[PDB]
């Protein structure tokens, strides 16, 4: 496979469903490279646990934690890291209210080169235990010889784009990592970076981030096909923001409009949203506690009941993960019979304006509250017109893309409800014998 898209290991499924999966200990193993330094971008950290995931011989190498915590949360994280003299911290500025540092990324500097890992898991035991999470593994990027002048750039512009994402933090510890990236050859990269950073973007900068970044890449690097209006959009996520009083406010007016872009020229496109039902969570490996990582509040949900008619159950027989609740986020463009896809995105971004951006100032400014990061797989970047959908995620041409859940998505039944994490469920017990009482 050329895609280097992986799922995390899930405890309790049969070995055939973990054979091609990766645990964090696999990613950090010496087999992946001889570690010199690393940066861990994330939201939530268990520092004691995190250091134990590095190989013993690498546990004193410098580690930078990139986070968004403030005030007492920030103090708690520093207290976690204080016992480890090799750990430094970078507080990402969040100068727009209600923003989050969501991005999940590892920068791994080795004696042999550099690796970038863009993934969906928090750095805590539970996120790697029994959840469906996604990982993109970069190639081992070699160092450019001292005195040699080459760009090290890929046809997808990944090197400049990753540097641009890091520059937006305006942080000295990340300028060090920018200088590291400058010194390496990233030309083999076949994915496009799609990032979000906090700000208000107008003019040229509008296309740099969020859903306008996606739109720009689809305009420039995908082509429209006949009957494109019949190719659905699929979005799949672990959290939902306030989207407005009806679908015209944001979901179908700018979000869907960006996602249905194909090619340069100028809607009844079906929109499928995949988000665990209450029954999905109850019967999951974790049981109701899985819902602690699906943070859709009743205050948000009761303002947008129109949204739930778009919702489809989580189902992942293809990867043996129907009972491993999703914390991965993915977006893609399948054909009308779901046998091909025009593109696939794995990202930190949930279904929210904070993550993707919302237009302001009479449509001239894109406002983003949060840091997000994902990678886009486009057929053109692999010399293809479309991707065939892989029939079984872990089965055996290699030009078929490993979609990790079942197609077509299945609409909620009349008795199903979206998982809402801060109301009780006491009708039926979960797989551990328990109810849910927030
Ligand atoms: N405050 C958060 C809300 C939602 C999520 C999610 O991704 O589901 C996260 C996260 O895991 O980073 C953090």
């Amino acid at each position: 496979n050329p895609f280097q898209f992986y799922l995390t290991r899930v405890s309790g499924v049969k070995p055939k469903y973990n054979s091609g999966a990766l645990h964090i200990k696999d990613i950090l193993s010496p087999l992946f490279g001889t570690l010199v330094s690393s940066a861990q971008f994330n939201y939530c950290f268990d520092v004691d646990w995190l250091v134990k995931q590095y190989p013993p011989e690498f546990r004193k190498k410098p580690i930078l934690l990139v986070h968004g915590d403030k005030r007492e949360a920030k103090a708690h994280l520093h207290a976690q890291a204080k016992p480890y003299e090799n750990i430094s911290l970078c507080q990402a500025k969040l100068d727009i209210a209600f923003g989050t540092h969501h991005t999940k990324m590892m920068l791994l500097l080795y004696e042999e080169g550099l690796r970038v890992v863009i993934h969906t898991s928090n750095l805590i035991h539970a996120d790697w235990h029994q959840k469906t999470q996604g990982i993109w593994l970069s190639p081992l990027y070699p160092r450019i010889a001292d005195g040699t002048h080459k760009s090290g750039e890929s046809p997808t512009h990944f090197k400049a784009d990753l540097i641009s994402y890091l520059m937006a933090y305006n942080a000295p510890s990340l300028k060090e990592w920018i200088d590291v990236i400058h010194k390496h050859d990233l030309s083999e990269t076949n994915v496009y970076l799609i990032g979000s950073t906090p700000g208000r973007f107008q003019g040229s900068q509008k296309d740099n981030w969020g859903h306008f970044r996606l739109k720009k890449l689809l305009k420039d690097h995908a082509s429209s096909m006949p009957n494109a209006e019949s190719w659905p959009v699929v979005g799949q996520f672990s959290s939902v923001g306030s989207l407005g009083a009806d679908e015209s406010k944001w979901l179908c007016s700018e979000f869907k409009e960006s996602m249905l872009t194909l090619g340069k020229e100028s809607s009844s496109v079906p929109l499928y949203l995949i988000y665990p039902s209450v029954e999905n969570v109850r019967t999951s490996l974790e049981g109701y506690p899985a819902g602690g990582s699906l943070p859709y509040s009743i205050q948000t949900a009761e303002k947008q009941n129109w949204l739930h008619s778009y919702f489809h159950k989580w189902s992942a027989e293809t990867s043996g993960r129907s009972n491993a609740m999703p914390h991965i986020k993915t977006y893609m463009r399948p054909s009308p019979d779901f046998s091909k896809i025009a593109w696939f995105l794995v990202t930190s971004a949930n279904l929210s304006k904070a993550a993707w951006g919302a237009l302001e100032k009479n449509g001239t400014q894109l406002m983003i509250r949060s840091y997000e990061l994902g990678v886009l797989f486009l057929p053109s970047a692999f010399g293809l017109d479309s991707f065939k959908v892989k029939q079984k995620f872990f089965a055996g041409p290699m030009a078929t893309f490993p979609v990790p859940y079942d197609l077509p998505p299945e609409l909620y039944g009349s008795k199903d409800r979206p998982w809402i994490w801060n109301i009780p469920y006491v009708k039926a017990p979960d797989t551990h014998g328990n109810m849910w009482v927030p």
